[PDB]
């Protein structure tokens, strides 16, 4: 039984997936633009927060498309005051149980929990991934919290790569069987489980690589530093 409106459930369908946060564009929707009774609600004197400024105390080769990052607030929020106090905030507690918060520099996404705990998203590096994090427990701290910036780290980096050459699927799949998974007619892609480092790859006919499940960036280029000899050996003529 599947209840998104639980924050622990929500919480942990953000990292548990098949492939984790890699999918965590399923739950930063927020309100939907198109759909007219489907707006936030704000207070006639509400904030936008999205340029804040203010920040918190405290060859081939991959490229970074996201990273996720986690930070504790360390205090309790009431997440429809927040949504009611900031214009860049959406919140749909029956579909989940996060207030969905956006600035535009870095832009990204923070999903805001009652307890304090946040997620950001939509970062390119470590260093954006922590300004904006920053910036969204100063925007919790001008609502009125006692928020504070603690505990950043990040859950994942999201890897991609072209190889620029078109990959023979079925003898990948079946030469490398123990570590992948390939069901074509179910995804498009191959499922590559490395073991060292622990990183899963999205291998494509097209070339096109994705490598998700990193928490340093030195993983992404040791996955694809590993696995550019087999890509090569599967090339197809
Ligand atoms: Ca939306
Ligand atoms: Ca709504
Ligand atoms: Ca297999
Ligand atoms: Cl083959």
């Amino acid at each position: 039984k599947t209840n998104l409106a639980n924050e622990d459930e929500a919480y942990e369908a953000i990292f548990g997936g098949e492939f984790g946060s890699l999918e965590i564009g399923s739950y930063i929707g927020g309100d939907e633009a198109r759909n007219s009774k489907d707006y936030t609600e704000h207070l006639p004197d509400a904030v936008d927060f999205e340029d804040e400024d203010e920040l918190a105390d405290d060859g081939i080769v991959p490229t970074l498309q996201n990273i996720v990052a986690t930070v504790t607030l360390g205090c309790r929020l009431d997440l429809k005051t927040v949504a009611l106090h900031a214009r860049n905030a959406e919140y749909n507690p029956k579909r989940f149980a996060a207030v969905i918060m956006r600035i535009r520099e870095p832009k990204t996404t923070a999903l805001i929990f009652a307890s304090g705990k946040m997620v950001v998203t939509g970062a390119k590096s470590e260093d954006d991934s922590k300004l904006a994090s920053r910036k969204y427990a100063r925007i919790i701290q001008k609502i009125g919290f006692a928020a504070k910036f603690t505990d950043f780290k990040i859950q994942n980096i999201v890897g991609s790569c072209d190889v620029k050459f078109p990959i023979r699927l079925e003898g990948l799949a079946f030469s490398h069987g123990t570590f992948s998974s390939y069901e074509p007619e179910l995804f498009p892609g191959l499922i590559y489980r490395m073991v060292k480092p622990k990183i899963v790859l999205l291998i494509f006919v097209s070339g096109k690589i994705v490598l998700t499940g990193a928490k340093q960036r030195e993983e992404i280029y040791q996955a694809f530093e590993a696995i550019y000899p087999v890509l090569s050996e599967f090339r197809k003529m």
